[PDB]
């Protein structure tokens, strides 16, 4: 018995409701060379982002728009067994915009940024056990009342590591081309099992919505928008802003999932968003920045199986005597 085991890490709704989902897909599979999966929850907070001095110009000081939006980070890691050692190998870190948030942000999730480790078992079912985790996280906000997700399919520059420090030097970053494809294989599952009514590029969807000002774009932190509308203001200043914005989104469009799990009369008559699960004050797992510079320090690879094994016993360490 292992007292730092990641199946002993405090569990949580969310937790559970992934993994159940994953290990059942697992054992529809029934492959002998699999193991059981672990998610853990392992950082819950509420935070606001801040609307930027530009933006906050054009639209904030006239009411027009609230200066800040809350939302709930939340950052989660899942495991695998393999012959009776834990592996981390993915890391998913998302803002939850709740139902007391003002617009536009009001009951949308974004997901801030994704990696794994490639040493999952066996290795035919690594992308089908990314997918279950990338769904159930849909289904479940959903289930909540969260009406919309987004993502910005980034892949990475050779050596920027998003989660885990050092990669394997054989695992290859997808092209644009091939990540967008991969969330598409993955957005499609969610529609056959009714979890996502449909998606679209973020061109085509601000189009549908007859989207006129940029006040109306959901405005996440870290993501691409606020910072274009500040080159953008700039831009303004050194000779209209909606036109610009619909400019750089035709260029860059396939690049910007829109996701709508409710949509229609469904999303106007919704309850409150509560989270049953309490918050979870990590230092550690508190953006990506803490973990990646612990690993540095402590010389924590993960580019290799062995190397990402060792790994994840720190990181557990860790993150047993910080929430003890
Ligand atoms: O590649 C990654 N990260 C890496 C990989 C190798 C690296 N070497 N140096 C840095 C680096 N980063 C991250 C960043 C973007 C998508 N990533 C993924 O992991 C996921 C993915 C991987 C391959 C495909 Cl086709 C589609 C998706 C797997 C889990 C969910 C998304």
């Amino acid at each position: 018995e292992n007292k730092f085991s990641a199946k002993r890490l405090p569990s949580t709704r969310l937790g559970t409701f992934l993994e159940n989902r994953v290990n059942d897909f697992l054992r529809r599979q029934n492959h002998p060379e699999s193991g059981e999966v672990t998610v853990r929850v392992v950082h819950a907070s509420d935070k606001t982002v801040e609307v930027k001095p530009g933006m906050k110009a054009r639209f904030v000081d006239s009411g027009e728009m609230a200066e800040s939006f809350p939302y709930r980070t939340k950052a989660l890691f899942a495991f695998e067994e393999i012959d009776g050692v834990d592996l981390c190998f993915f890391g998913m870190h998302v803002q939850e915009y709740g139902s007391d948030c003002p617009p536009p942000n009001q009951r949308r999730v974004y997901i801030s940024y994704l990696d794994s480790v490639h040493f999952f078992r066996p290795k035919c079912l690594r992308t089908a056990v990314y997918h279950e985790i990338l769904i159930g996280y849909l289904e479940y906000v959903k289930k909540l009342g969260y009406t919309t997700g987004h993502i910005w399919a980034c892949p990475p520059s050779e050596g920027d590591d998003y989660i885990f420090h050092c990669h394997p030097p054989d695992q290859k970053i997808p092209k644009p081309k091939r990540l967008q494809e991969w969330f598409k294989k993955m957005l499609d599952k969610a529609v056959s099992e009714r979890i996502v009514h449909d998606y679209k590029d973020i061109f085509k969807q601000a189009t549908e919505d007859r989207l006129t000002s940029a006040k109306e774009l959901p405005y996440f932190e870290g993501d691409f928008w606020p910072n274009v509308l500040e080159e953008s203001i700039k831009e303004l200043e050194q000779e209209d802003l909606s036109q610009k914005l619909y400019a750089t989104m035709e260029k860059h469009k396939e690049v910007f999932f829109v996701i709508r799990l409710i949509a229609g009369p469904a999303a106007n008559s919704l309850p409150p968003i509560v989270d049953p699960d309490p918050l979870i004050p990590c230092d550690l797992m508190d953006g990506r920045d803490a973990f990646l510079t612990l690993a540095r320090d402590k010389h924590l690879e993960f580019s290799s199986l062995r190397r990402a094994q060792w790994s994840t016993m720190c990181m557990l360490v860790e993150l047993h005597t910080q929430s003890q």
